[PDB]
């Protein structure tokens, strides 16, 4: 039992699907994997191992922002003996070719965040992703048919940014994906030593629409989810 | 009415407690609230209202981090008209003579993200609580007959820091506790004209029993209703 | 001794009001304090120390800017057994509704120095008043029937500043005055445990009427609010 | 004709490895390239453009540093029509298991450089390759029988740095080479709408030993120079 | 008239010597300037303007720190027709073998002041004093037979450092005083186009010896500088 | 001797002359040296060694930009005994008094890198050339008949500059001319305790014949070179 995840060793896989969403994780239990098991619920943070296709799975919520998924995941990888840690979330879209519900593979995250610095000296520490991982999700994709543009994501400290000439930047330099905790959770794979992967799923335009709570914990973002659990499969040979 | 809260508005009060737990959220309301009715859930971030003495209040989690609570702090106050945020949390403590169980009050908090260089062109802006509000939970804490601390809260962006170093840092320039979100939610305040204040109870020490735990929480949320109360005149 | 101030411990009082002009202490020692006596003059930094109404009480400036203030404030609390620090100034407003001669008590200090974050780590460090001093601040000014307006400072190194753009910054996060030295004094109380405040009168919107009046009420509201501290 | 590069468009291909050192490229000119020509001698950086298998390709040098290999990298995408950018140079290793010639892929690049900063508003700006021409690489390699390992490169500005405690920051969050230019590369590719990726061969270590300049511009470093060409063929399929 | 100088165009020399101590200015007037006659008061700065030997000078402090000497720097410039700036001080050496005494013009000066990053957009400004009064003063000091350094200097924003591990890197890198203004007075300088100097006279390692001897060198150095750039 | 020269202790006069182009380098060797020998060249950096009206002197490029110009001063100041390192380069113009073909020199050197505030933790350095250095170059300057300007120069990282905002802010602070690499030499002098000066001949402005303008180049070269003999009195 860690400060926040009450659970012991064995009690989560090798490998856990983390959405920002607690609800969204229950649903990911409940719709993909089998003998789905409750393993944690310390602050509604739920989680849960079973099985997709006979590989032991777990799913579990990571909240949002960089220092909520950065509690979590660290704790995983320290006293849970999780290795792989794939983000299943959503985000906003900045480019105008970019369309809801689109899938996006971030190979790398910049961010607003001072995290990566304060472990890096104060320099710039380029927050990527498992390479292996980042192709099994391309394979994974490919094989079931569905898009996905691998890329630069955004991990922001403040949705509500009050400096909205920023989106102009990151479109400029062709950001895929406004979300909030890729770059953090990169930065813990690293210091920690674990591998990461984020998935997302374009939930809102910043220069146009949106869904809703609902179709956000759900309604398709079973897209990406395919996609996890496939290119774990894929990983595993 | 937005993705991270499906109320609408009326259906929170003008003041809303804020713990960072969504559980604790509904044990306030269940504990101290009257008539009180769950306005919210959409990722689990419980939230209620209903009345303390006559008072219509909500409470409602924060979840952990100053980007997370920034988002329902500013949501509640742009699109369901709050006036005052009272985050009840708990911190740890880094001066000696700063006790388990003490109740700490953050006038100020430091911080360690960049959430507010960006918004004050990188330059040093001190993150405050509303003065009134602070007055408020000090008399309501000396009626209540417990003693409180007044002073700066440090809001950490990684609970897990690698640089350790921070601590003697902090202690050298006597912040009372470290939590996680105090910064954050007072640049909201001030970015869009709200009021806020964050209390504190001592949950551990850099350097007792349950009973005696909750029993000082209680006692902050008491603290908290109760200052509420003596703004309202 | 110490290298600004040309005294012994025991001199100044526990309290310290600071004027930025020097020639104002004087003025200070002479209108509202009893028995003073000079005890510095090192660089024309004159001080001086009384009591009012009974209370032992000292005054003496600070000059322009933080790195001045903080010579002086760090080596009264090190080396003279200072324990409060109160600075008596002005400064001015950019927020529409803050008025000329209006009386602010500043909670907290926003500043451009990269001293705190020279103390800090380079992180955020929230320059801060001690609360009960101004909570008595408050209470004083109540007394007097002066209606004090308690909220954030910009310490600017600067004052002719290079962008102007900044004000606009200040004025949306609603800081209530712009001075020089808040938040340099508040680091020092901080880093050497001490505790201090900031009470400004707007003299500008970035006589008779100043003199005998504002700035005699903000030093009674200084004064008064040492009195309520001792209770 | 750009400033440091006389030349006009169709002289370059549009696809031009690049080494730190213009007599390394005469030198990948002069070995795998047929019809070798060259195109540029400006300030000795010499350029070439021939063809390998067909396929016609270029090579020229982008001297040391980041705001050097900024220049030419630029020139060449706005004025000289090219497409893609393979820096091939080498690097120092900081991990223990690194050893000389051992060819890096790199797929994201860290930097102690300003120059992303002043283009991101002073944020964290994830330098990273082009994700295809990382995979074209790692097949060609395979297909080579080649060694290679995939991450993160650190791109300095001090080749002598005054802080050599930042190696154990670098090793800490395995950093697989230090080289110079990388992350510049990536942000001018990104910059100007083109896209890139740094190989480079394990020169010297910065815990051990190192190679000499000969060695350095013609024995092995051939590895990389045929994973390199290779890939492209791959690229263009 | 200006906030901090109560005089009109015309008062002051297109040249002004700048003491920290506002008790040197007037010093310097009366053993140095001739005819002098003040022309500032306005917060116990004295300002003074004179001739030596024949050539119209000024003399007025300008208080400890940046903002401080920022602030008449500025005012002097832009309301004062004045050209050129010499800012005769002291300073503490950290390197082995700069002695007590010594005399350092500052060609360059370093600084942990967020001042020139804020006029520099955040980028690395050198604040440098003007080659001629550099050279100028480096000739004046050998036609009085002294001996000048000139290299960098290090304004300080804190007289009391947090930390003391600074003090290496500026041995490190060969800084030849540690003074709190020089770099101010340059961005000031480079800002409103004018010339700056920086002199000072090694005071300690981080009396009559003092005053009648280097004091009076380094204004005498100064002066004659003037003198030698008019030529 | 090391990864970038293949030259020994000797082969180097303890003064250099510094272009960007190693191809200049070879034109200054023979134009102005006599009995000069090729010490290096191994990325195609030229470097030579001869000897100017009897006394020893060295002249190779440096490349573009302040990463590449600080491998091989610093190598010449720790490996070779090199005492002095003069630039000689061109440089764009920002202010309009200066116009093209004005011999600028450096007394200092803004830049928009990090080296220095990596060496100066974080704090502002002054990149100041060497003092004597500078005036030897303006009385060599005199005597030549050729007026020149002495003040800031911008060492810029970036060639192409995404931020067209920072020429005015330049002009605004009156820097004579831009080009690569100044504050970067004058950064490994101070580190590694040696004396540099840079000098430049404006090449363009931000708002003439080849004949007139190689003439400039020529003249600041001379400049150079005399400036040293004026040194070694
Ligand atoms: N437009 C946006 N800007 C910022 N974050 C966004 C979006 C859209 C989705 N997300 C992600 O969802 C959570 C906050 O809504 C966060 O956890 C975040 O990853
Ligand atoms: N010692 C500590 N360091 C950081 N955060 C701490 C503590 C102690 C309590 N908290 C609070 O609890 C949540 C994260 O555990 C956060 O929401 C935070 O307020
Ligand atoms: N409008 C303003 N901007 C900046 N400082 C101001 C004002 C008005 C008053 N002050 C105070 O006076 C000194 C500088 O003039 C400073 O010490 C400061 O306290
Ligand atoms: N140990 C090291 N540290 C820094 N750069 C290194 C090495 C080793 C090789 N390189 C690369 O080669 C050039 C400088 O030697 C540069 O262009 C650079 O890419
Ligand atoms: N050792 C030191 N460290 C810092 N400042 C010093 C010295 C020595 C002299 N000064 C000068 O005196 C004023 C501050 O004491 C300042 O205005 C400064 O010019
Ligand atoms: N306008 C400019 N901006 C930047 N660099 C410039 C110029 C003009 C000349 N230089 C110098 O030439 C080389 C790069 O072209 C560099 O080595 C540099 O010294």
């Amino acid at each position: 039992a860690t400060p926040h995840i009450n659970a012991e060793m064995g009690d989560f896989a090798d490998v856990v699907l983390m959405p920002g969403d607690p609800l969204r994780a229950k649903y990911i239990a409940e719709t993909f994997l089998e003998d789905a098991r409750e393993v944690n619920n310390v602050r509604g943070m739920l989680g849960f191992t079973g099985t997709y296709k006979g590989r032991k799975i777990s799913v579990m919520g990571h909240g949002m922002g960089i220092p909520s998924c950065s509690i979590y995941t660290k704790e995983l990888i320290t006293d849970f003996g999780v290795k792989k840690i794939i983000r299943v979330g959503s985000c906003g879209a900045v480019l105008p070719h970019v369309k809801l519900r689109d899938v996006v593979i971030g190979m790398g995250a910049c961010t607003d965040s001072k995290v990566n610095r304060i472990r890096f000296k104060d320099h710039d520490f380029a927050a990527i992703a498992d390479f292996d991982m980042v192709r099994n999700a391309v394979d994974a994709a490919k094989a079931l048919g569905i898009d996905a543009r691998v890329g630069n994501l955004f991990s922001a400290d403040l949705f509500y940014s009050p400096d909205g000439e920023m989106f102009d930047v990151m479109e400029k330099y062709g950001i895929l994906g406004v979300e909030m905790e890729a770059a953090g959770i990169y930065g813990v794979a690293a210091e920690f030593g674990a591998k990461a992967l984020t998935i997302c799923t374009v939930s809102d335009h910043i220069r146009t629409h949106e869904q809703t709570t609902a179709a956000e914990r759900q309604t398709t973002f079973n897209d990406m989810i395919k996609i996890a659990l496939e290119s774990v499969l894929l990983g595993d040979k």
